[PDB]
């Protein structure tokens, strides 16, 4: 159950979010709209 791409988004700095998951591991990177 991916749940950092939850807390990743949120964990996102203004200016730059996008929610990223990759084998239940996430990420905020642009590129990857999750």
């Amino acid at each position: 159950g991916s749940v950092g791409c939850a807390e990743c988004p949120m964990h996102c700095k203004g200016k730059m979010a996008k929610p990223t998951c990759e084998n239940e591991v996430c990420k905020c990177n642009i590129g990857k709209k999750d």
